[PDB]
């Protein structure tokens, strides 16, 4: 395959320590586990279990995540991301790490976040309320793409908000990697319905575009009213569903500009598609979430070649968002 690199912070990483981005090396401290009461199960992910607790020490609300410790280094990974993010705008704040002595169990501890049902951000979002979250998130990413982190598992599910106080955090950093040009990354990463095209036709050497096309998916879902955007059955069927709103034409041009060569998988199942008008997914519905600036951002960030997506910083001075 042809190489790539990004078209912006691509080195980042290069110009800065080893102990930036080293995360194998990185020494963790743990925390006082007796800090905290656990309260009660918030939800269990695929690598974790999270509960809502108070830190007996100042009477505080935080969030527990306690990890099933499959593999060491992930952890240490998440770790380290989170460290080098904490403070940034609208990323979680890791506030402390702790051990569970008898299992040998560790936990994350992070701030509390109230966060609204994602059923009911869809049911009441106005068009200038996503317009305001989709920059908050925008935020989030141009700081972690500047700090060389490609988040690679952006979704609903891993954006948290509080819309009572208008407060947004992107969570979730246990699949987030370090951005060094030329690397070749693992391509199972992100969730099947956010997974760029890069990802799909096992493409390695990717960036952070890979979170502008997980954006983009998610810009889509909620102003077509349309969840997911692209609902893909298995990862190769997720390439398909693509390919019938960006057409197979595209779709060749990009593994041809790439040099890529496309698993035997396909063959039976891709066909030919044409390329379509986002304008026909606009109905009754939804047409109040819709305008012609929100459509042309969209088809700005959902491009095949990861190289054409608005990189965060180019998305935050499109004109969708003048009125934020
Ligand atoms: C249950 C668990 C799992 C992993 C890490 C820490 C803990 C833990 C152990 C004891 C206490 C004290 N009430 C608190 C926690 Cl979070
Ligand atoms: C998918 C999307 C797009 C634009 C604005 C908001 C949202 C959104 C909806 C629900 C959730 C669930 N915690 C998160 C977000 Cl960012």
């Amino acid at each position: 395959p042809v190489p790539s690199r990004a078209r912006v912070y691509t080195d980042v990483n290069t110009h800065r320590p080893s102990e930036y981005w080293d995360y194998e090396s990185h020494v963790v401290e743990w925390g006082n586990q007796d800090d905290y009461q656990l309260v009660r199960k918030l939800g269990r992910g695929k690598y974790s279990e999270v509960f809502e607790a108070i830190n007996i020490t100042n009477n505080e609300k935080v969030v527990v995540k306690i990890l099933k410790p499959v593999k060491k280094k992930k952890i240490k990974r998440e770790i380290k991301i989170l460290e080098n993010l904490r403070g940034g705008p609208n990323i979680i704040t890791l506030a402390d790490i702790v051990k569970d002595p008898v299992s040998r169990t560790p936990a994350l501890v992070f701030e509390h976040v109230n966060n609204t049902d994602f059923k009911q951000l869809y049911q009441t979002l106005t068009d200038y309320d996503i317009r305001f979250y989709m920059y908050e998130i925008l935020k989030a990413l141009d700081y972690c793409h500047s700090m060389g982190i490609m988040h690679r598992d952006v979704k609903p599910h891993n954006v948290m908000i509080d819309h009572e106080h208008r407060k947004l955090r992107l969570i979730d950093w246990g699949l987030a990697e370090f951005y060094h040009p030329g690397q070749e990354y693992n391509v199972r990463v992100a969730s099947r319905y956010f997974k760029g095209p890069e990802l799909l036709v096992d493409y390695q050497m990717y960036d952070y575009s890979l979170d502008m096309w997980s954006l983009g998916c998610m810009l889509a879902s909620m102003i077509f009213r349309k969840e997911p955007f692209f609902h893909g059955h298995d990862n190769y069927d997720q390439l398909v569903r693509i390919a019938k709103v960006l057409g197979t034409e595209d779709l060749y041009d990009y593994i041809d500009k790439y040099n890529i060569e496309l698993d035997p998988r396909f063959n039976d199942i891709l066909g030919r598609h044409s390329r379509k008008r986002w304008e026909r997914f606009v109905h009754s519905e939804n047409q109040h979430l819709v305008s012609p600036e929100a459509l042309d951002f969209l088809d700005k960030l959902l491009r095949y070649d990861h190289q054409s997506r608005l990189t965060a910083r180019e998305a935050m001075e499109h004109p969708y968002f003048y009125t934020v």
